[PDB]
């Protein structure tokens, strides 16, 4: 039977399973409220499917110069064509190779860069903001958006969208590394699943994603949609609460230490964006400091809420396709606030 909604994260997550329910701000209001993040399922349903396809980006803007960032060490890739990045999206035997003859993970940095989205791409640009769920928070305008109505006491959000384009993370050494490393945004965001690329000609690294998965903390209904409903997963999510930004900060200074950083111990580790948790630093950060996070699973069209000032971190398991748009909720704004 349909259903408007059901839990993850064993009742701790929100799951919204209709992305134009008009009465879903009734069921989200209450959670969001809490300071929790909140997943919303079937935006893909809902799109111009062609738009959103790899090969499209490399036809009409393959030409232009661009930056890529190798996940494994963090060295930059200077001017290259945006093509050289997509044409090894899926496909493993035309990805850059680094020294060792491997192909490498790469991201694609600042692209489309700074607020050029909408001028770049205005069909795509239309296609998501009229998909957004919770359309009065997360559109421009939206009656629950303040970043618009906002002075400038207040950290407003640059113009949106921003997209998040990267490979999939493929060895038992990856599972230890980000796609994006742990850090936190000032403002609320959505960030939306638009395509998974489950690659070939090294097709068969399904068993390592499991692992992944497992280790990762995922709860056993995140388990069934893979093997009972074969939906696509992109990437793993942790998530912590923006109370618990100074408890994880205490444990990034304490580690910083123990491998013989040498930091003031004042410095930012999450604002440096330079920490990843694995599953060892998880664990101390849970045994240690009593600090729990959310485990998500952003599968092909899942939207994810990130409340401002919660901590994140970001895994691809396959080739992801990310589209987010900044919003100023009610319920977070005095995260932006620029006075004590
Ligand atoms: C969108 C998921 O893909 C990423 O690169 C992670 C990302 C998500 C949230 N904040 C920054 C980056
Ligand atoms: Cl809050
Ligand atoms: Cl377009
Ligand atoms: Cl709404
Ligand atoms: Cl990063
Ligand atoms: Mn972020």
């Amino acid at each position: 039977s349909m259903t408007s909604h059901s839990w993850l994260c064993d009742g701790r997550l929100l799951c919204l399973h209709d992305p134009s329910n008009k009465n879903n701000w009734k069921i989200f209001r209450e959670c969001w409220k809490q300071g929790q993040p909140v997943l919303v399922s079937g935006v893909h349903k809902k799109l111009k499917s062609e738009l959103w396809k790899p090969e499209a980006f490399s036809q009409e803007f393959g030409d232009q110069d661009v930056d890529l960032v190798n996940c494994r060490n963090c060295a930059i890739i200077s001017d290259v064509k945006v093509r050289d990045f997509w044409d090894g999206f899926e496909i493993i035997c035309k990805r850059l190779r680094s020294e060792d003859g491997q192909p490498m993970v790469l991201k694609l940095k600042d692209w489309p860069p700074g607020e050029d989205f909408r001028d770049m791409m205005p069909t795509r640009f239309e296609d998501l903001m009229e998909n957004l769920p919770l359309p009065e928070y997360t559109k421009r305008d939206g009656r629950l958006n303040l970043a618009s109505r906002l002075p400038s006491y207040f950290v407003r959000p640059d113009l949106g969208p921003k997209m998040y384009n990267a490979y999939g993370l493929i060895t038992a050494e990856d599972r230890r590394v980000g796609t994006t490393n742990l850090h936190l945004d000032v403002s609320d965001a959505v960030n939306v699943m638009v395509y998974v690329g489950i690659p070939i000609g090294e097709g068969a690294h399904d068993e390592e994603v499991l692992k992944t998965i497992d280790e990762g903390d995922a709860d056993e209904v995140t388990k069934e949609r893979i093997h009972d409903h074969k939906e696509k997963p992109g990437a793993l999510w942790h998530i912590y609460a923006a109370k618990d930004a100074e408890k994880i900060r205490e444990l990034l200074r304490k580690v910083g230490e123990e491998q013989g950083q040498e930091n003031p111990p004042d410095h930012d580790p999450i604002h440096d964006q330079s920490w990843y948790l694995d599953q060892t630093l998880r664990k101390r950060l849970y045994e240690e400091y009593g600090v729990q996070g959310w485990a998500i699973v952003q599968f092909l069209g899942d939207a994810v809420f990130i409340p401002a000032g919660a901590p994140h971190q970001v895994h691809n398991l396959y080739s992801c396709i990310k589209v987010a748009e900044d919003f100023v909720s009610p319920e977070h704004v005095k995260h932006c606030f620029r006075l004590t």
